[PDB]
């Protein structure tokens, strides 16, 4: 299993503009287009991201391109983030993936807010981190996804995904 396969399970793949769980316009494999209520704004954003007149629809190929860019962006974001980098550097391969997943989902800022959890991760206090990270809006809004990422952090294995 790898990051792409992981994220592909958690986000799905939709070729037509759709509303994510918070009601935001998205497309592909979890690619947020805009936080604005307007489908037009969404459609504009899409054309601009794709480089053509998509008319709210993209191809698999296009979805995968956006996905490749977003995953790269998440990794580079972590590596540039003063708060995130050390955590990332301290983790084993599987757990790194879990951190990449969260960042992809909620952005650097959002993840950087799990101060106490990050600290525990850094101290290799797996069980405590899992319990603390569960006390969050994130967990309460998308419990199933959250549980899968949390188990990955807790155990360092891909069990939650197999
Ligand atoms: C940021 C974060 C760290 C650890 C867990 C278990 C959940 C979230």
């Amino acid at each position: 299993m790898n990051i792409f396969e992981m994220l592909r399970i958690d986000e799905g793949l939709r070729l037509k503009i759709y509303k994510d769980t918070e009601g935001y316009y998205t497309i592909g494999i979890g690619h947020l287009l805009t936080k604005s209520p307007s489908l037009n704004a969404a459609k504009s954003e899409l054309d601009k991201a794709i480089g053509r007149n998509c008319n709210g629809v993209i191809t698999k190929d296009e979805a995968e391109k956006l996905f490749n860019q977003d995953v790269d962006a998440a990794v580079r974001g972590i590596l540039r983030n003063a708060k995130l980098k050390p955590v990332y550097d301290s983790l084993d391969a599987v757990r790194r993936c879990a951190l990449i997943n969260m960042v992809f989902q909620m952005g650097e800022t959002g993840v950087a807010g799990f101060t106490n959890s990050l600290r525990m991760l850094q101290q290799k206090r797996w069980d405590e981190a899992a319990v603390n990270g569960a006390k969050s809006r994130w967990y309460n809004q998308t419990p199933n996804r959250a549980k899968r990422v949390i188990t990955t952090f807790r155990t360092g294995t891909w069990d939650a995904y197999k």
